[PDB]
DNA sequence: GACCACGGCGCC
DNA sequence: GGCGCCGTGGTC
């Protein structure tokens, strides 16, 4: 089809590629073509060529980008099929996918790469252009996002590698504290961390009742619910737990990530995926970085390994209550708006009821806990759920869900809405109109359908949060390079910054105002900001 | 070696 | 409700 030209391309050329490997920071840039005006231009060398490039313009833009940063090269990404047809449907999360459902085949040379991001473009262009919302969030969101997404991985985090050596040792030692007491109270030794072998051990041999069964083969659960429910059956079950939550945390960040430095840049580099969830939420990957501990202490430990640099600063973001915010914004619940209007918080509310103590006598891990009430409650949960949850009788934890839609009544009327618009168009939509298909709205088999309404009012109100924080980011980004300070994470309501110790301050103040006044809601927007060494000093 | 489903669990 | 990653038990 397309005629062969001597590299390189003319400006605007679409860009194909091939990596080693997924990750652009560790990745050999295998080959580079650019397709434009029927003509493709493979590059004799893919590294030299990339000096050439003005733009990285096609499928998975951003990849390209940061490897071209990696470089030394400032190389910015622009147009991606990818995200087109993301905001078209999020279900289009793959290049596979989406070359399969708009004009082509994804393959592995990077002239049919090249040929297939301008032909897709074309298709996915057409797609759009009737859709001016969608239009909004491609032009004023996602393609800029891109640009600081691929700024973010090439800058990656630092962490303090020595720390966490020393900690594995520690922790070393105690699992096999934990793991010879369980032995010992077994009568033998198995592979403790088997789910298999271990549910023969509790339920077969030390006869403990199985609670629950495991949704896809029906094995009695071993998991941290039924285990929770066993605690006083057996004094084997809480040295599990601990063992559980050791080797979890271990196994997960404690051995992997020193591993995962970077030689030239002697940090940690995630992936921001753009167009990997259903509700426009960004994901994290390879490590994730979403989804580093926090809760126990050992997990407190581990936070404490992200540092900023020497002569730096972490500034830690996080918005309050943003969903709850949201929510009030989307349904225009009075009483709901008010609470907000009034600087209250909902959660310590929770918290001190939950507890059963003074609104002056929640903690941050009282409070933390009254987190999964009212989203678990909000989101749907069943009153027998809470409680199980609490743990409170039933009928109490019924009462508390009344209670709780009785307060705040705008609030199921907007679900009622929701749901029946979404039944008729197909789709459920953010406050700023990204979309997601959900098509069980009108199953005929009620859990399905149920889970499905879930899942469809739940989009327009964590979407609509994602919608916020990116466009954040977006308007935040650029005065940070002003500053010299840089964005190192972002965690779905939160960013994480590295400013110079004398700029600190005033970064914190900077990105604090530009995250509250981003969309002027109902209500006012919060955000908790602190500042420290590592992660968990700057929280907050 | 790579890949898979699964159970399980870390965060938002 | 939304994710991605772990080890096990597998297959290939
Ligand atoms: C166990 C469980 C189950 C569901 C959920 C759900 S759905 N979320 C959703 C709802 C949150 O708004 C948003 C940001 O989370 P964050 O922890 O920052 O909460 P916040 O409300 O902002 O509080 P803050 O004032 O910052 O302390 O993510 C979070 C945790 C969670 C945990
Ligand atoms: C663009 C720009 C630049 C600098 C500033 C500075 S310096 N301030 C300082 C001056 C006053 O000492 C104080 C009053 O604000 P508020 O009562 O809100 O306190 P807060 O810290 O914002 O708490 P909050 O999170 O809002 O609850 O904040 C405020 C806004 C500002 C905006
Ligand atoms: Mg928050
Ligand atoms: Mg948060
Ligand atoms: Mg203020
Ligand atoms: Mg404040
Ligand atoms: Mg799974």
């Amino acid at each position: 089809a397309l005629e062969e030209a001597p590299w390189p391309p003319p400006e605007g050329a679409f860009v194909g590629f091939v990596l080693s490997r997924k990750e652009p920071m560790w990745a050999d840039l295998l080959a580079l073509a650019a397709a434009r005006g029927g003509r493709v231009h493979r590059a004799p060398e893919p590294y030299k060529a990339l000096r050439d490039l003005k733009e990285a313009r096609g499928l998975l833009a951003k990849d390209l980008s940061v490897l071209a940063l990696r470089e030394g090269l400032g190389l910015p990404p622009g147009d991606d099929p990818m995200l087109l047809a993301y905001l078209l449907d999020p279900s289009n999360t793959t290049p596979e996918g989406v070359a399969r459902r708009y004009g082509g085949e994804w393959t592995e040379e990077a002239g049919e790469r090249a040929a297939l991001s301008e032909r897709l473009f074309a298709n996915l262009w057409g797609r759009l252009e009737g859709e001016e919302r969608l239009l909004w969030l491609y032009r004023e969101v996602e393609r800029p996002l891109s640009a600081v997404l691929a700024h973010m991985e090439a800058t990656g985090v630092r962490l303090d590698v020595a720390y966490l050596r020393a900690l594995s040792l520690e922790v070393a030692e105690e699992i096999a504290r934990l793991e010879a007491e369980v032995f010992r109270l077994a009568g033998h030794p198995f592979n403790l961390n088997s789910r298999d072998q271990l549910e023969r051990v509790l339920f077969d041999e030390l006869g403990l009742p199985a609670i629950g069964k495991t949704e896809k083969t029906g094995k009695r659960s071993t998991s941290a619910a039924v285990l929770e429910a066993l605690r006083e059956a057996h004094p084997i079950v809480e040295k599990i737990l601990q063992y559980r939550e050791l080797t979890k945390l271990k196994s997960t960040y404690i051995d992997p990530l020193p591993d995962l430095i970077h030689p030239r840049t002697g940090r940690l580099h995630t992936r921001f995926n753009q167009t990997a969830t259903a509700t426009g939420r960004l994901s994290s990957s390879d490590p994730n970085l979403q989804n580093i501990p926090v809760r126990t202490p050992l997990g407190q430990r581990i936070r404490r390994a992200f540092i900023a640099e020497e002569g730096w600063l972490l500034v830690a973001l996080d918005y309050s209550q943003i969903e709850l915010r949201v929510l009030a914004h989307l349904s225009g619940d009075e009483n709901l708006i008010r609470v907000f209007q009034e600087g209250r918080d909902i959660h310590t509310e929770t918290a001190s009821w939950m507890f059963g103590v003074p609104r002056e006598a929640v903690d941050p891990l009282m409070r933390r806990a009254a987190k999964t009430i009212n989203f678990g409650v909000l989101y749907g949960m069943s009153a027998h759920r809470l409680s199980q949850e609490l743990a409170i009788p039933y009928e109490e934890a019924q009462a508390f869900i009344e209670r709780y839609f009785q307060s705040f009544p705008k609030v199921r009327a907007w679900i009622e809405k929701t749901l029946e618009e979404g039944r008729r168009r197909g789709y459920v939509e953010t406050l700023f109109g990204r979309r997601r298909y959900v098509p069980d709205l009108e199953a005929r088999v009620k859990s399905v359908r149920e889970a499905a309404e879930r899942m469809a009012f739940n989009m327009p109100v964590q979407g609509t949060a994602a919608d916020l924080m990116k466009l954040a980011m977006v308007k935040l980004f650029p005065r940070l390079e002003e500053m010299g300070a840089r964005m190192l994470l972002q965690v779905h309501d939160e960013l994480v910054l590295e400013a110079p110790k004398e700029r600190a301050e005033a970064v914190a103040r900077l990105a604090k105002e530009v995250m509250e006044g981003v969309y002027p809601l109902a209500v006012p927007l919060e955000v908790e900001v602190g500042i420290g060494e590592d992660w968990l000093s700057a929280k907050e």
